[PDB]
């Protein structure tokens, strides 16, 4: 369970001293990159999440409007363009507040949700940098809620369910949950931090969360949530954050009109659940230790010939289920069986089909497992809808 | 039929001052670009292409080993780290032959297309800037294919066919190809060129094109095809490119292990069909006038009630139909009919889904579509299957 390791002997992905934090991700582990995508977007469209793309570089006259380049311009990669300062992002959340003040917004438009995987950057010391853990170069699942004060608690509930409901996918159950303690330089009223406060506490009891509160002082802005998990070293990873902002969209000039008709500023959930995608790569390769489960195995299926006669019988099936949407390979090589069943194995395939001769007349295929389970010869359709099914439940455990 | 004016009508993107040229895609325009990437990675599953990711910065010590410093030193944004300068990419091409020089090669990985969605930059000078058309951040298509010199004849062929596949799919169908002429200063043998030139005159009268020869000096790595395009006003767009490359494979230190157990260095051929994705997002918005065909439309389907009777009766509807993956929305709002149907006509939704008391009983549903088409009550089920059909076909034209 060393995810440097595993990314190597995987072919997943590699990095060079010329891009020091920075992965250069190969095609199976951009595969798994897309996947999980795939399954937050998936999770988004439940939750009626906007999903967006923002620019790269922003002006820094903008960045220091948000008072981010104070606190954080050391970590801020700058580039400059016809005598004008532009930062790389480190973060998405102005770039949503851009978007979300372009035209008149009401009441009516709120709670908005607005997702993004969007691709930042930060100038993290290279001494400090770690594989897929500590980059300078991530993805985050994050995304920004506008909405006013008195759906605090719904917007809430629905991150503390998305929290709990996509971590159990990958079959994280043991999760800790911590509260911030408020600072005493602090941006907003007191009665702003004592209403959002009861919010959160009614929407932690309504999950029946035990919570524990930090030694940090804690955001300025506004209350912060924080999720970890727990693998199945019991390694507590944290990833999830709920941090709440009173800060930020009255700075970047953000407003809708409430229902008295009277211009508001909207109150501004940040909020990621897995974090940067690439350190929950790296989390993911270790907890199952390069076994992925089926939806995010690179390769999912090899089918392999004993001889060049059962050769073109290979490559009908393997088509047949790529048009099925599996992710299959064509293993025709002048190699044995045992050798090939033997590599494949060892690259941490899901499921291997045998084609021999009696398998050609039959019409079936032998099926191995990378456990080595031998489920013997299986209709060829029945082999489809088995896998289809396991994909598509987001199954972590095969047939 | 002006990308710009019909974006902000249809909320597809905006750009600001603070950063020039460079697109803030909303989530109706991102739901085009992401519906754009599906179609492309079809395409790519077809002609067996990886997907990688490389990363967005690079040591400009690798930038000048490739030789591109000194030709596009003015166009290429830098940046620092460490007492180290860093180039953010204006090309993907470094970057494959980095993946690619990871891990030992033999001819039997030949040819390998490796394709990326690169996010690219490029300092192009603020007055020169318009819409869409013209930006300093842009996604292309692209991908670079490695093989023998043998194999040259067979990958443009299929190139070749990606273009003319691809451009069809959105009705572009008047094609003018360009060859390059060769320059006095060149990068490899002349033998390599005559044999190259064989292989692409081979290949374009198998595919019977007719070609014309571009007065430009012409590429010093290889020989060069540009793709031109057509659109409903005769107007044309070069969007697609197929350049050969002698020289950064050699630069890159990339090689692989030949039949005859020599060291060699694979051609690299650079390819993208449509060119840069938010241009040609501006060129399908022009081209369809703002009514995209139903698999491009960002909202597919609008379902209305007639009075709040009916509203429970939407939403069920319109989960069904979200279910089904189509892209729809519940207009429940107290506005009349005539209200509704001529606002979502006016945003261009294909298809309009009327909930009436008749409607609620019969399990059917009425159907307007934005040309103002009356196809009457329908079965729920079959309205499904039909959209379903004229999504995945991604039809030109409506029921
Ligand atoms: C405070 O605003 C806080 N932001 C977040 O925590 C946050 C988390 C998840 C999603 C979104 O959209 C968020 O805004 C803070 O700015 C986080 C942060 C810390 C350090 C740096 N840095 O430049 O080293 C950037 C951001
Ligand atoms: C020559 O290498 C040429 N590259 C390409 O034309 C190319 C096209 C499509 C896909 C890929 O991967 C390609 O490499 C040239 O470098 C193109 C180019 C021109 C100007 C600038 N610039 O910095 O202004 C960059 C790239
Ligand atoms: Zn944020
Ligand atoms: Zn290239």
């Amino acid at each position: 369970r060393d995810h440097r390791k595993i990314g190597k002997q995987l072919d997943l992905y590699h990095m060079q001293e010329e891009a020091p934090g920075m992965v250069f991700w190969h095609n199976d582990g951009w595969t798994i990159f897309r996947e999980l995508e795939v399954f937050v977007r998936s999770k988004l469209k439940e939750y009626q999440y906007q999903e967006v793309k923002g620019p790269f570089m922003m002006d820094r006259v903008l960045w220091e409007k948000t008072g981010h380049w104070d606190n954080y311009k050391d970590a801020m990669f700058t580039t400059s363009s016809e005598n004008r300062e532009y930062c790389i992002k480190p973060m998405n959340c102005p770039g949503h507040v851009q978007i979300f003040n372009q035209g008149l917004k009401s009441y009516r438009d709120l709670p908005l949700r607005m997702a993004e995987f969007g691709s930042c950057h930060r100038n993290e010391p290279s001494g400090s940098l770690h594989g897929l853990m500590r980059v300078r170069g991530f993805t985050q699942d994050d995304a920004h809620i506008f909405c006013t004060e008195e759906q605090i608690r719904d917007e809430v509930n629905g991150c503390i369910r998305l929290v709990y409901d996509m971590y159990s996918t990958f079959g994280f159950e043991k999760i800790v949950v911590k509260l911030s303690t408020r600072p005493e330089k602090r941006i907003g009223s007191d009665e702003m931090w004592d209403r959002a406060e009861a919010d959160l506490a009614v929407a932690l009891e309504e999950n029946n969360i035990p919570f524990e509160y930090q030694l940090g002082e804690g955001a300025f802005r506004g209350p912060k949530i924080e999720f970890t998990l727990y693998d199945c070293l019991d390694r507590a990873w944290q990833c999830g954050t709920v941090q709440l902002d009173f800060s930020l969209p009255s700075r970047l000039s953000a407003s809708y009109v409430g229902e008295d008709n009277e211009r508001k500023v909207p109150v501004m959930i940040h909020r990621a659940i897995l974090g940067s995608m690439e350190r929950f790569i790296g989390i993911l390769t270790e907890e199952f230790a390069g076994f992925f489960p089926t939806w995010l195995a690179p390769v999912q299926v090899v089918i392999m010939n004993i001889t060049d006669s059962q050769s073109e019988y290979v490559n009908e099936l393997t088509q047949k289920l790529s048009n099925a949407g599996i992710r299959v390979k064509a293993d025709l090589r002048n190699e044995k069986i045992g050798f090939k069943i033997r590599e494949h194995t060892l690259r941490r395939v899901p499921y291997m089909l045998v084609c021999g001769d009696k398998e050609v007349e039959s019409g079936k295929v032998a099926v191995r497992t990378r456990r080595g389970k031998d489920l013997g010869s299986m209709d060829v359709n029945e082999v489809i809808e088995k896998l289809q099914q396991e994909i598509r439940s987001r199954s972590l455990k095969q047939l």
